[PDB]
């Protein structure tokens, strides 16, 4: 390696001797891609009587010299293609002068015509070929793929095509959203107070205002109160940062989506779902059924329903159900399973979180968990016939929450009331409880038309669709320790 | 107003008493737009019979009573659509112990059949009307549109408008790079160390990894990564943060568009800038003619080209072009004009802050300024000809900046010397000076094929499309003093 360094730098040493080192006036016209799509099915007869003379350019990343003759192979944003690289095609003192003294991992441009290899590999014999970027360092534990992504996407094939897909899931999501008549917004990535969920943010400091200023943890909020101002229809696809640990299986900044529609409940966010996640496998995988690490998921079926009690008593069931009417009962069978119950807490949120530590993770297969007790969910509708729950509903696969939606609150009077409750929960210990935003309230009560609104953890969405296991093998730079 | 409120929040009271003031079970099956595009051409002869009976709902905006029939105006998404109330053909009592006792502002859902009134006005005759959303606040100070947008959108159809062409404008260009092989990315918000641009970062601390980082001032070191790695070519439409206090058409957060082509220098930039332009005004718009302020701009017609030089000595004629080419004289020729000159600028940043005085306000037409010294373009590849210029230009229209692209360096030693130019630069005063970034610089020892890249502000460019003249104008949250 140090020798390998120290020759690549002496190689560059003589090119900057002899003019231009880094020129930038080659052209190609054609990815290998391209060129395989169109000619791969060709006889080498029908490929001879066409000389169609391309020009690509790429990394060098193998090389087989034979003394006047040389296969090397070139890869681009497509893929490989083979060049036949002879000295007796190119110009005087390229092959020798020039060809044989570069490196692997250096970028070159080539012309030729192609041609088939007696073997059925598509190939371009060379005519022109030149040097444009000198590699200084030789083409490339786990961690390495993170802190040096670009040396990943060199090696890996697997690696690339996550990060396609990736490009292609997103690119269909919009134009899934927009085909029903969503409109794509950009809602503030600081605020003044944060809100939308519950977690410790980010703060920083604005100095020509004086003004401590959060990062986003959701742009809830915000894109309600353009529901209230006539856009019944409105989507966001961008990132929200929350101060946790980087968990291996977490980012601090992390993609979300959320939509509104007006005039709709909670059920039509599920149908809404159900239609994603099948017609996003169906059109990026090609199948409805997806296989993901030990499990298959098939989203061209209904998922599972479950209110939450159902889900407690299902798996554990020697529960007695009566203990989760009663404070001092759930409290006391909260402890049994070893949840440590805070002070602020009260029967709704010790009833959820048994449901966390019993339930949670056993839901593999795509499952709604619908019913959640009012006091965790601050900004949804009160369900009619029991105003203790609320019409919200989370959804889960892999064991792991992928959306959260519901019919909104649009009630004024009770937003208030319940961010008054996040207050006092916050004075009493509870730091991921919400603020109180003034302004909210009183958008409200200009009138919200009754609402149901969804998010949904895309990155988790994408790990799914690629068989990744962690967060950060589907985020080009995740967060790591320098 | 006082009275408004105690009145209306004492109605919300009654319709509590008596069950749901909050209903959220009504269905709508047509948005006025629809209902315009289908039945604004039908005479009420050939409506009468085809008795279509939709429903819709929204805000009511406007109510005329005149005993045992009213006109009322509903706006939702798509526009306005009006409403004939009449007693006999709603439901017994509730023209005059419901309809009647709502206020202007309140969501009210309906359903009926369509005809046109007497003047070609398409209404609805209802045979069912309901409130679903009681406003406690009546229906609606430049600062106002800012800090309650949801006002100004119910009140403006500019405002709404301006907010449509924009989600329209970004589609489309997603479209246009889509088409163009390009690949759309996602790159850290949060940055250990920012660059890509000169500016004033903000800080924040992530607790769990003790590390104080920074808020993404440019997305471009990172986005050159992925051309290394392979992702030829790739772009990204997403915010950037900076702490230029701002006011005027200055956020502390907005909407830039990056892309990086392999293989091109900013000759094909300037090409790709001014099809985008041509394209976005011919579809979004449907001209290459854009009324701006005062002024019209033909994108159908290339742009003006003009050397940095050209542009000083075509603005101020009587300036003596030698003391550019010299640092005491240049240095004297900046105090003149009023120019405080820095202890660490040089002769390449003086001539460029003379250009900013006397040059830049008065390019009004698009304009491409090109051959920026080196001492302001620590990233850009110096010109062939003379080392003392780089490949870079930037892009003019209505006296404001829209864009900066050049063919990117990708000589490591060359971007190494110049990460210290601007270190020793920080160290003399310069707080805009970039980081040393010593990954950047390893990438690049792997080798980036030559590249062009290009950014482009796109706020800026919604105002030019919106005839919009504060960048605060063309985004929907502003940021405003408390
Ligand atoms: N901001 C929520 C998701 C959207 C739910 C709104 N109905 C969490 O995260
Ligand atoms: N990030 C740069 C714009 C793109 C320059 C790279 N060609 C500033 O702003």
């Amino acid at each position: 390696f140090n020798d390998e360094l120290r020759n690549r730098r002496e190689k560059l040493a003589a090119l900057r001797q002899q003019g231009v080192a880094f020129p930038n006036d080659f052209r190609r016209d054609h990815t290998s891609d391209q060129l395989h799509e169109e000619f791969d099915a060709k006889d080498n007869q029908e490929l001879e009587s066409l000389n169609i003379e391309v020009s690509v350019a790429g990394r060098m990343m193998t090389r087989r010299i034979m003394g006047k003759a040389s296969f090397v192979t070139l890869q681009d944003v497509g893929g490989r293609i083979q060049l036949y690289v002879a000295r007796d095609s190119l110009p005087e003192g390229v092959y020798n002068d020039q060809f044989k003294k570069w490196d692997l991992g250096d970028i070159i441009g080539a012309r030729g015509t192609l041609f088939k290899t007696q073997t059925g590999e598509l190939s371009i014999h060379c005519t022109e070929l030149r040097l444009l970027t000198k590699a200084l360092r030789p083409l490339p534990d786990q961690e390495v793929r993170y802190r040096q992504r670009y040396l990943d996407l060199i090696a890996n094939d697997k690696s690339r095509q996550t990060f396609v897909v990736r490009s292609k899931i997103l690119a269909a999501i919009r134009q899934f959203m927009v085909a029903r008549g969503f409109m794509e917004v950009e809602t503030p990535m600081m605020q003044v107070i944060p809100g939308g969920a519950s977690a410790r943010p980010f703060i920083t400091h604005h100095n020509a205002l004086d003004l401590d200023m959060y990062l986003r943890i959701a742009p809830e909020l915000y894109l309600k109160r353009l529901v209230v101002g006539g856009f019944e229809r409105v989507f966001e696809i961008n990132r929200n940062f929350r101060n946790e640990g980087i968990s291996v299986r977490h980012n601090p900044e992390f993609t979300m989506m959320e939509l509104y529609m007006a005039y709709a409940d909670y059920h039509d966010l599920i149908e809404l779902t159900e239609s994603l996640f099948r017609t996003l496998a169906q059109e990026v995988l090609g199948t409805t059924k997806v296989t993901y690490g030990e499990h298959v998921f098939d989203f061209g079926k209904p998922f599972e329903k479950l209110t939450m009690r159902e889900a407690i008593k299902k798996y554990r069931p020697e529960t007695d159900m009566a203990d989760l009417d009663n404070f001092d009962a759930a409290k006391a069978l909260a402890e049994s399973i070893g949840i440590t119950v805070e002070k602020s807490w009260g029967l709704g949120r010790i009833v959820t979180e048994i449901f966390d530590e019993v339930a949670e993770a056993h839901l593999i297969q795509p499952t709604f968990i619908t019913e959640y007790p009012a006091e965790v969910s601050p900004l949804a509708r009160r369900n009619d016939v029991n105003p203790e729950i609320t019409d919200r509903f989370e959804f889960f696969i892999g064991g792991r929450e992928i959306g959260n939606g519901f019919s909104e609150l649009n009630d004024a009077e009770d937003q208030a009331e319940r961010f008054q409750e996040q207050v006092n929960a916050k004075a009493a210990g509870d730091d991921e409880a919400m603020f109180y935003d003034e302004d909210y309230v009183t958008a409200l009560e200009y009138g919200l038309p009754p609402t149901a609104g969804l998010g949904i953890g895309i990155d988790r969405m994408i790990m799914l669709f690629t068989n990744s296991h962690t967060i950060r093998d589907v985020i080009l730079f995740p967060a790591m320790r320098p």
